[PDB]
């Protein structure tokens, strides 16, 4: 559990990632060394290279194409949809008629669509869900280590965020004019945190 994370943090070597300069599309990349604050641990080092991509000709028919040309990393291209769906379920908890229809209203009100799954919203019941439009703000990429000081985009980790799919990215209710791109190493504690935990707590 926490020991597996301990195993990852200690093994992590951020030194090679300090060389990950280059470009995401047009923009120059900048290596960022930051700290991961988790209870019971000294400040954990997380390192990635990043850039801010403006929405321009890199957008075509709702998809953002990013070309990754980072040093020591075998270059690759990634395509990501600007828009995806966010499905959230309402459960009638002890905390549900009054709290149910507002959840319903928020969904509609915020541009989403609500779907009923039960004729009546009883305690402990999945009464329905909201399908919400969310838009790409932050894009996480992962490069797996190859021998000889070289890297290559990770097949298993299509993202740095659990569950690590292509679309497992930072999506917002309101689409920004620019997208922030980030490239991680597989051994980064942020990914290890995400994996072992999924929900940012141990």
């Amino acid at each position: 559990p926490r020991d597996d994370f301990k195993e990852a943090v200690n093994a992590f070597n951020p030194n090679p990632i300090e060389k990950w300069t280059g470009r995401f599309n047009t923009e120059n990349a900048s290596v960022r060394r930051r700290t991961l604050n988790v209870p019971g641990f000294k400040s954990i080092p997380t390192v990635y290279t990043e850039a801010t991509l403006p929405l321009n000709k890199d957008v075509t028919d709702g998809r953002l194409t990013v070309v990754v040309n980072i040093n020591t990393v075998q270059p690759f291209t990634r395509r990501t949809p600007l828009r995806v769906k966010r499905e959230k379920w309402y459960t009638c908890s002890s905390s549900c008629h009054r709290k149910h229809d507002e959840f319903r209203n928020k969904c509609i009100s915020e541009g989403g669509r609500y779907t009923t799954e039960s004729s009546k919203c009883r305690l402990g019941e999945k009464c329905g869900y909201c399908k919400q439009n969310v838009y790409l703000a932050t894009l996480y990429l992962v490069a797996g280590s190859v021998g000889g000081g070289m890297y290559r985009e990770s097949d298993k980790y299509q993202s740095a965020l659990y569950p690590f799919y292509d679309i497992s990215q930072g999506y917002e209710p309101r689409q920004p004019s620019s997208v922030n791109v980030r490239l991680y190493s597989e051994g980064d504690p942020f990914i290890a945190f995400q994996q072992l935990t999924e929900g940012r707590e141990e």
